[PDB]
């Protein structure tokens, strides 16, 4: 199989069940919404050594579609453990969205995906020290928390789902610059797929990992040396000088599949791409297998 | 005292000793440098419920002044506890800079400020699983860690200092929009002060806090209700409808003082600003007191 | 009639027929597309003293919805004179898109709107000095022009329509900061409206004009003094200390009306707005009269 | 001569005398200054088919270094004809800066460079229709023009110099992605050089031209086929699959030389660059000849 002359390896991404929330942040403008967004979703590439996996879902929510009539952005926050996710919701919304100029936080978990709920707004409202007030806004139960700016509006409760984490594909390129141009094109495409996010910096992984380590016994993960171009005994095709990985989390398997589909399609339009692969664990770890040949 | 007709309150900011590191991130472009920067310094407004306090120091480092000849950006990461700071250095550089396309990480702690060092590069190099290599780059001891992209270059060791955390001033404004325009002008000014950063979203705090809670026994902090415009018994001057706080951390007291100085000066040039105040704890907590009247 | 407490004057915007083109710019990334876009649409606020009226229509076209599978952005270029429009298409695509890294230019004028044709890509093809080559791409007739980068891809011909120019509303606020916050929320809303653009800087006019001048016979336009808050005998409501205008052009009257509607609604959600008005010429001149009360 | 393994051709850039102005734009924030700047400097890559050659000089002027204590950005506008330059100053400031929210325009031409004066602010003052008012601001003679926002502040007069236009170098790389990564690093470097600007989109020319035409007697200029990688009979080194040009204008020859020097050095640190060249016209046309070997 080839897409625009680029080899698609007959392999699969191995992905996992993971708990996820989806939050709508609105603010006085898109600019201020993004300010809160970047802060709240930062230090959140991987649960290997980050507190969560977080990223932007929809970069632009029209003011006419938000509960308060203001510009919005949707983000997603995820973790393998639901209790840690609830902690991460409280911390990131309370430290990064409550503190952000003009930003409000509303639930954006689709009705069908909702399995559980965490009362993040209620838990945050105690910051008001007795002065907090419940109200209804556009049919939503919200807390109005007095802050020095005026008020912080946060929805009482946020829906939690079991989503899919670790959808992925590798871009194998003739050089680093060609690999990165291809990878950014992929991420631009993934931007448009609702319910999916790419937690790594710019959505791109420059340092893909393997489980554990061969030489050490204190490492949870180490470099995927099989795919390292400066490693003597690497398993890279000839003419492959750089590898990038795109890692995708989503509300469901279909959102991850779509993000993988449009990502690869976009990457294969860029020059100097040799082949597309995917990362898996030989079916021994995950709950999902997304086969590349099935997507096209 | 008035600056452009704006009242400067005769008070002080009460700030604290805190451990800090300063990192230079370079990348293929300013764009990719900033990608790594935003990820690495996110979820880091306040040690109240964030793992660290982090932010950009110098947004633009010319390529001719970096060890590798590439565009750079300097960031600062801080914490009240040195052991937690060392953990935060490993986590943020390893998860957010090592994974970021093209980015390298070099020490940027000034010689005079260096009190301690953490071998973050050495500790990260084990990710190479035996394939990592030490080298010298522009006089610096660096580790070349094989990654799927090619290599991750990180300096062996990073200097740690005892800096100053919690420098601050309040902008009291006739309205939220006037407060925010004044606050952003202040942050634009603080951008130019080397050795200082503002950890909050866009550098601005919309929800300033007080120690503990009046009504609850489980909260380490709650809203500063004295400065809340919607609270009935607030201590706000008449005509003050919004308050923002700017919180500043720095390598030393002088860097924080300068950031406070240029910030207030910039804020007072914007329309609708009623007065400037500062947050303190009546001298009972901090190691530093920066009096507003002393700055002008 | 009020929106969130903001008066909506029972008046109308008076708008005009204008010739318009619509161009899809694709590039290796959204970043490089925007680079071409900002260059090609700049120096194009008003035909009073700029060569054209130009701006971004759709900020994000997904890769899978473009002819070449690459990230896209749509722009619009307008002028009262069709011959001048054709010259502007040639100049802006030839000098600002052809020269921009990786950028291609395709027709994005809807079939139902097309009235005339301008063979821009045919005209630009001669730059190839004999080496240019016609081809077909996703059903479109394109020219592949050899350039030092590789090739410039440009559609043979672009459609021209009689659109609408000069749709508008005024935001009257309690202060400059309040007015600008409301105005940017409006522009955020207008972003989402396909086939409409706001040609002024950030979509906002800080210096609205009237036809001619009371004092100077060499001027085609001068300040709208009745709405200047510093002018002594102004016709501004008390409490209004700042006025902004949002000027909108579009493919048809419906796009203009829609941009006006969502822009006003978004503006009215922001604090410190007193009323909304609109600029007309007494209904004695324009082809279109858009009554504010008819929008809601 | 090699820089980082990259050949530096023993050739020269041939550049020309050109008339130039330099403008300081201040605004409520860096964001709004940038809004005005992009509008005012757009449609200004080349005087071949654009009305002027314009670009950002300094991206960040600190508030305390500006006449009004507000965030600033400096831009430059050039043209071979002084009368056309004066018209371009009037058109670009009057239509793109006067109209931009909160933006002011001050002279930023160093005294040592000043040759001529253009009373732009005086010429713009008539827009005030009698209500305009001269004042002094930070020792500068300015006009306060009443506008719907409040006031437009513009310096009475702007200095004009005979600068340098057409400084250049070519980046010859192994691929388009490699070329563009090198070219952007170059532009990042050129950003830091005061008194020099790169007028093309993102600073980069994707379609360098040659004088005249081989096939068409009616063309003044066409694609430099000698440097087109898709042209069969090109004069490109083997292994070169992409060429970019960086074009630089500046206040004097030293600024141009400096931008060339740091731009080349930055480019050469990026992977996949084969050689650096420069464009000239046989030493017959230009006033300046800038030899690449003389820079390092
Ligand atoms: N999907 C891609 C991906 C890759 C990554 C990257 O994750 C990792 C995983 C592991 C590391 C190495 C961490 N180093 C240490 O733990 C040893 C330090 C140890 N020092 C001693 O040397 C022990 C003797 C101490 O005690 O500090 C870096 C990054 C994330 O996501
Ligand atoms: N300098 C500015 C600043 C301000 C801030 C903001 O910090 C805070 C400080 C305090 C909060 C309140 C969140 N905590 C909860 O109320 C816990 C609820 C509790 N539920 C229970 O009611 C029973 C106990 C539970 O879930 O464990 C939010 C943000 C950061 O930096
Ligand atoms: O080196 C640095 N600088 C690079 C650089 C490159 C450029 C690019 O400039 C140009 C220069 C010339 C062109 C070609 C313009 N084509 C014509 O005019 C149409 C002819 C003809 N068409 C027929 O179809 C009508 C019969 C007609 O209408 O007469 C485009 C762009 C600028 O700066
Ligand atoms: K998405
Ligand atoms: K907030
Ligand atoms: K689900
Ligand atoms: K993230
Ligand atoms: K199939
Ligand atoms: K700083
Ligand atoms: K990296
Ligand atoms: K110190
Ligand atoms: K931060
Ligand atoms: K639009
Ligand atoms: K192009
Ligand atoms: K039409
Ligand atoms: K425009
Ligand atoms: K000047
Ligand atoms: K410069
Ligand atoms: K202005
Ligand atoms: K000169
Ligand atoms: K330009």
């Amino acid at each position: 199989m080839e897409i625009n002359g680029v080899e698609i390896e007959d392999t699969f991404a191995e992905a996992f069940e993971a708990k996820m929330a989806r939050v709508l942040i609105t603010a006085a403008s898109h600019k201020w919404a993004m300010i809160a967004v970047k802060e709240a979703t930062g230090f959140g590439t991987s649960v290997i050594m980050c507190p969560a996996e977080a990223g932007i879902d929809c970069g632009y929510v029209p003011p006419e579609e938000t509960p308060d009539g203001r510009p919005g952005v949707t983000i997603m926050i995820g973790h393998n453990d639901e209790d840690e996710l609830k902690e991460q919701l409280l911390d990131r919304i309370g430290q990064c969205v409550m503190t952000a100029p003009t930003a409000s936080a509303f639930d954006a978990m689709p009705e069908a995906e909702k399995e559980d709920e965490d009362r993040v707004g209620y838990k945050l409202s105690f910051f008001g020290d007795g002065y907090q007030e419940e109200d209804e806004l556009d049919g939503r139960k919200v807390w109005k928390i007095p802050v020095v700016e005026g008020e912080f509006i946060v929805e009482d409760s946020f829906g939690i789902t079991t989503g899919v984490a670790g959808g992925n594909f590798y871009i194998m390129a003739e050089s680093q610059p060609a690999g990165l141009q291809a990878a950014e094109a992929a991420v631009d495409a993934i931007k448009g797929v609702e319910g999916a996010y790419a937690p790594f910096p710019g959505g791109i992984v420059a340092s893909a990992s393997k489980v554990g380590s061969k030489q050490y016994d204190f490492l949870p993960a180490s470099t995927n040396d099989a795919y390292c171009p400066t490693v003597e005994d690497n398993e890279l095709p000839e003419g492959v000088k750089c590898v990038y990985e795109i890692v995708i989390n989503g509300l469901n398997e279909e959102a991850v599949k779509e993000a993988m589909r449009v990502g690869i399609e976009a990457a294969c339009q860029q020059p100097g791409v040799v082949k597309i692969s995917a990362g898996n664990f030989g079916g021994k770890l995950g709950q999902y297998e997304i086969h590349l040949h099935d997507l096209f």
